């Protein structure tokens, strides 16, 4: 038993994680269902390393130090269950299987429970950062049976991306499918951040009439602020990028972002669990709307809009920046509400501050802002909503006049801002003690005798004869 850990499946992600572990001094046993790929890997990408191969699952298991640790990176679904089924009879009580694939969190929960009953410790782990991240360090979001955590922590935190203060972006997420649930929400959050940047861009371009390189510089300047993030960095670079003919490339690109994307699952989850995650929902629907390109070409010939901007440009640009920041705060508050609800539904204990940290590092959504979210949970690990933390409360308060001006102006100009507007609507709803929803209750009681509750007596259902 000379190998520290094994990894099954030899596509690029798995190869790169293996090499990452190797570079950190761990002896890894590589395996693949088509075993010829093991030899190929050893002869090429793993040439000259400490990586060892196996020609069968039984041999692979035999090479592992106990408790045995086996990572699966294979196609999500049946392939994962089929490897689990083949592995169980070969393992010993206390051995550990980690699924690092793109798995659905309900499958992870099922596997965690079923394997626990068999004496096998199961971890589902989100992995973010793609092929390059896997190679030099991923964000890792492990959850599962926590009995496994002390055994995988050294390897997983060792290979993980680090932030600039040294903390690894990997920590135990929570029970059962929590790690994969967190990866799912991260995917939705990403849609929100990208759509928000698009709305800011649209306002710069069509309200302020800014040049491409001027908008690049605005985003660059913004990146020195509270907004400092990878997505803003690459946006600036994209905006200034010139094609071979000297013309900017971005204006040549088809604006259709797809109807089928994975971000939908976060919005669906929100609806299933009854959580108002409105911004990610609008971001998903905005991609869908963009995919309607031919329909929009036709509509643009038929349907009319409203306008000339007379104000101070620098001031309004700052208003857009603050609208973007405030809207982002609302989006993350919503995403964390979804995490909280899942915890309630399943009885999970979630590491909220750790999740914020894990979303830095290899993740596309990495930002200084995420460090502030970690700070909020570190100040108060019992924090119920991000909006109630003093930093975020102060931020929104300081941004809100700008936010309303940006939205009001965009509305007058006819610029679509589905995410800016949903975020503001949500903020205004959440902060109101009284909402008109009582009228919905009255309507349902009127037409269907559904009843209603009095403010003074919650939990007691009353029918009134309205007619």
């Amino acid at each position: 038993a000379q190998a520290d850990i094994a990894l099954i499946g030899l596509a690029v992600m798995g190869q790169n994680l293996i090499l990452n572990m190797n570079d950190h001094g761990f002896v890894v046993c590589a395996f693949n269902r088509t075993v010829s790929k093991v030899d190929d890997f050893l002869a090429n990408e793993a040439k000259g390393t400490k990586v060892v191969g196996a020609q069968s699952l039984k041999e692979m298991v035999s090479k592992l130090k106990k408790p045995r640790r086996i990572i699966l990176l294979v196609k999500a679904g049946q392939a994962v269950d089929d490897f689990i089924e083949k592995l169980v009879p070969l393992l010993d009580t206390g051995d550990i299987i980690i699924d690092g694939g793109n798995s659905e969190y309900r499958d992870t929960t099922r596997r965690c429970r079923d394997l626990k009953a068999k004496g096998i410790l199961f971890v589902g782990s989100g992995v973010s950062g793609g092929e390059e991240g896997a190679r030099y360090g991923p964000s890792l979001m492990p959850g599962g049976n926590k009995e496994a955590w002390p055994h995988i922590k050294t390897i997983f935190q060792g290979i993980a991306a680090k932030v600039g203060t040294g903390e690894p972006c990997c920590d135990w997420v929570g029970d059962e499918g929590a790690g994969h649930f967190v990866k799912m929400v991260h995917n939705g959050i990403e849609y929100g951040d990208m759509q928000l940047i698009c709305e800011a861009y649209h306002l710069m371009k069509d309200v302020l009439g800014m040049a491409q390189d001027e908008m690049a510089q605005a985003f660059e300047d913004w990146n020195k602020t509270e907004l400092d993030s990878f997505l803003i960095e690459i946006t600036a670079n994209i905006l200034k990028f010139q094609d071979t003919d000297g013309k900017h490339l971005l204006p040549k690109i088809r604006d259709s972002a797809g109807q089928k994307g994975t971000g939908k699952w976060t919005a669906i989850s929100a609806l299933e669990y009854g959580v108002p995650v409105t911004l990610i929902g609008e971001a998903v629907f905005a991609r869908c709307l963009s995919s309607l390109k031919d329909e929009r070409i036709q509509a643009s010939k038929k349907l009319k809009g409203p306008f000339q901007f007379d104000g101070d440009k620098k001031s309004f640009l700052e208003d857009i920046r603050k609208a973007l920041y405030a809207s982002k705060i609302i989006s993350y508050a919503q995403g964390f509400m979804l995490l909280r609800q899942a915890a309630t539904e399943f009885g999970w204990t979630l590491n909220y501050g750790g999740i914020a940290l894990m979303w830095r590092g290899g993740c596309i959504i990495r930002s200084v802002f995420l460090g502030k979210i970690k700070d909020a949970f570190d100040r108060n690990p019992e924090l119920q909503n991000l909006l109630l933390d003093d930093f975020f409360k102060s931020a929104v308060e300081n941004c809100q006049d700008s936010w309303r001006r940006a939205v009001s102006t965009g509305v007058q100009a006819g610029i679509p801002m589905p995410c800016f507007t949903t975020a503001l609507s949500f903020y205004d709803g959440y902060r109101h003690e009284m909402l008109p929803a009582s009228l919905i209750q009255a309507q349902r009681d009127y037409f269907g005798a559904h009843t209603y509750e009095l403010l003074a007596k919650p939990g007691q259902f009353i029918h009134t004869n309205w007619t």
